[PDB]
């Protein structure tokens, strides 16, 4: 017992506004005191990013897939409102898309229960992860208008000699709408990787939701290849680990997600995912209660950050002297949930039992009545809210660093 | 003072199995004895349909077209099981595919809620009705799987030999899927004028989901037809009813859901019609506490029915000696209803009355503790149920029969 010390090291991307205001108060109060960590720092803030003409966004990413993990602080992604505001070179691509696309993998979303604040759903116990394919089937699509009477016809030619094949899809006479969408056997393995890996890490059970009752030939593609995939890699590891996959009716599997206790992940197809990420995270509680977590498709490979912005709003009056009750515990699990993939991957149970005790410290935090504003709202309501029922950031940090001091002496010798 | 009666004409389809006895039982209890109404009867019994090649079918469904209002009962559906049960014919559509082809319009689902019998998310207050497009888009579309390299393309063909479009959807260099799909303008418009009409009938406000921020001709098209019908036909009507109509996306309008209270109409497209109606299924609590009703797009025709099917294993279970508890009151409020819309459209206030109050009543003797079993294991749970805590299928029938005279009789000296 002394400062942790991993092996390995982790990469640190730090962000803008209200999330950097917190993320140093995190790492100050609750990370450095505890554990003696090997950082990579990399600075995302907007000002750094158009300084470099967004290079520290490519290094970060390239520094994440060598070390393994990164947390990452909220980052603002470039519009024509902050072109002006921050005086930028080009309007830079969103930080997420670009490590996204150089990491490659599937982001998962875990939210963060405890007792006293309730889900909108009353049998939700476990935390149910979407899993979000999130390569084109309609986000990579061909639709267009029909404003003559014609014939929608669609094609297949091989890039061979080969000889066309062709479908007669419909016959308009009034107006009407056509669209065509596709997806890649590549892509579909790569995120049943994703899943599987992500499955086996959590040792939950993985489901995959598709309506191949309907689409016998597309979702069908996404059935076959999971079964695959599970068959030749996967069904062995999960036997030993106590889990199993399965998969399900679109239909069968929202009903699943209403009637059920949660433990799973859940594998969503592009839309899908869109779609039910958003009913569950209204149904789980505080946008500061989620992290998101991208895992390659090989599983050495993760990206941690909470599961909201910058929040813009809450950095105006940080700026003006106001005090501030943004909810950070999604930030502080970022930092826990990335620690946690170190220490499995090099093996430092030391490590691991820290992230565990403090997480375990949030919850029990939040447990005793001590909470932000956010929280605090979900339990009493929109009103019945006075500033005696709620803690500032700060003082929330600090009687979570009080709580997990308390915990963290341990076997003093 | 003896009955109330009304001119305008009722068709009734009478079904099969569980719900066909059930039907018989709430039409000599609870509606007949309250109420002459002219009633043109059609047999959808799998044998009567057998025998008569499934015309009667069809003239259920044009006679409610005609006359503007039909109650119906659960019915088999033919699988290669079914023809060997009754006799073998052939394999037979469904009655309801049929009867909603020919009437055209959209179905839309109505809960029953109690206050003791809680729902799954605990915002859910008032009904959030659910109207599914069911035409078009991933039902009616064309898929298959890519295997060669090669190129996916879509081309439009006018009817006129004018100059063909084509699109240019991806080059597959291993393997993938691909699919195209249609709607028409002819039924997003009758589809959007049976929201409307719906939405205006029952003074609740209108909600379309799409996901035009993606599918921006695709979608945009289910916005631009529904927005030019508000401005043109029902801003007016619905200003003067005190409700509106807006569009969402789909992501919000999910979100929006679990957090809203209820109170309006929600307009699916076909596949999130599909997927989320299951969610709201589970929400709301059991099947025998919704109705399905088809509103045809001139908002005259209305054909309503229970939201479950015909009960086959309470009918396995039927009268082998062993009774049964099935809910009756999506049966119930099958009639209540259907006579609601008949007498709106007669403007036969007396007939109106007599619908609320028995809706009201039902919702009462539920409050007070008479109960079906299903309505009994909800209130809690599997182990704690005795008979003791319920009543069987004819005993709560006859339950609101009794607790339905007291409340007619409010007509004093
Ligand atoms: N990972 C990322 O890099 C990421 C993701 C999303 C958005 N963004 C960026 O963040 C900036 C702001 O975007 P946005 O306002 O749309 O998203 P946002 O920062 O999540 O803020 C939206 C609102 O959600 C509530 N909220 C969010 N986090 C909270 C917390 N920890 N505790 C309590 N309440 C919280 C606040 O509502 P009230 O003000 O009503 O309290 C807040 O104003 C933009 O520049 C955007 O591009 C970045
Ligand atoms: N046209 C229609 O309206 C329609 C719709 C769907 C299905 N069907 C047809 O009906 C037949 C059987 O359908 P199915 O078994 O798939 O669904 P179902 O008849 O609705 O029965 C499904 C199960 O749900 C429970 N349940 C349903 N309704 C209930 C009620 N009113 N009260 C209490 N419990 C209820 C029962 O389980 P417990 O006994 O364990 O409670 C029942 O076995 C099939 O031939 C099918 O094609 C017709
Ligand atoms: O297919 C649908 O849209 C509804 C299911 C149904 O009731 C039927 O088709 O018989
Ligand atoms: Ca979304
Ligand atoms: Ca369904």
């Amino acid at each position: 017992s002394n400062k942790i010390s991993a092996t390995g090291v982790l990469v640190e991307l730090d962000g803008d506004e209200m999330t950097r205001v917190i993320w140093k108060k995190i790492k100050e109060t609750l990370i450095f005191p505890f554990v003696n960590v090997p950082i990579e720092y990399y600075d995302l803030s907007m000002e750094n990013r158009d300084k470099t003409e967004d290079r520290v966004t490519v290094e970060a990413a390239y520094a994440i897939k060598k070390h393994g993990v990164g947390v990452k602080c909220a980052t603002i992604t470039p519009d024509e409102a902050r072109v002006k505001e921050f005086n930028l070179k080009k309007m830079w691509r969103s930080p997420n898309g670009t490590i996204r696309t150089i990491l490659g993998g599937t982001v998962f979303r875990e939210p963060i229960i405890c007792s006293n604040v309730p889900r909108l759903v009353t049998t939700w116990k476990k935390p149910v992860v979407i899993g979000r394919h999130a390569f084109g089937d309609q986000y990579s699509a061909t639709d267009a208008v029909v404003k003559e009477p014609g014939t929608f016809e669609m094609r297949f030619i091989p890039a061979n000699g080969g000889e066309p094949k062709v479908y007669k899809v419909f016959d308009y006479k009034s107006g009407g709408v056509m669209m065509g969408m596709y997806n890649t056997d590549d892509s579909i393995r790569d995120f049943a990787r994703s899943c599987f890996e992500f499955a086996l890490a959590r040792k939950w059970p993985l489901y995959l939701s598709t309506k191949n009752t309907i689409l016998k030939h597309y979702d069908g593609r996404f059935k076959d290849i999971f079964a695959e995939m599970y068959k030749a890699l996967y069904e062995t590891k999960f036997k030993t680990c106590g889990i199993f996959y399965e998969h399900r009716l679109i239909d069968d599997m929202v009903a699943h997600c209403m009637r059920s206790e949660g433990g799973y992940v859940w594998a969503c197809k592009n839309y899908d995912g869109d779609v039910q990420s958003d009913s569950l995270a209204q149904g789980f509680g505080s946008l500061g209660m989620m992290t998101s977590i991208l895992m390659t498709p090989d599983g050495k490979t993760v990206e941690v950050e909470a599961a909201h912005g910058t929040v813009t709003r809450h950095y105006r009056d940080y700026q003006k002297g106001k005090e501030t009750s943004t909810n950070p515990v999604a930030s502080i699990f970022a930092w826990t949930r990335a620690l946690a993939h170190r220490a499995r991957v090099d093996n430092n149970n030391t490590l691991l039992e820290f992230t565990q005790r403090l997480e375990d410290v949030i919850i029990a935090t939040i447990e005793a009545g001590a909470m932000t504003e956010d929280l605090a709202i979900c339990i009493k309501g929109e009103k019945n809210v006075v500033r005696a029922d709620y803690l500032n950031t700060d003082e929330f940090i600090d009687a979570v660093s009080q709580r997990l001091k308390v915990a963290m002496q341990k076997s003093k010798v």
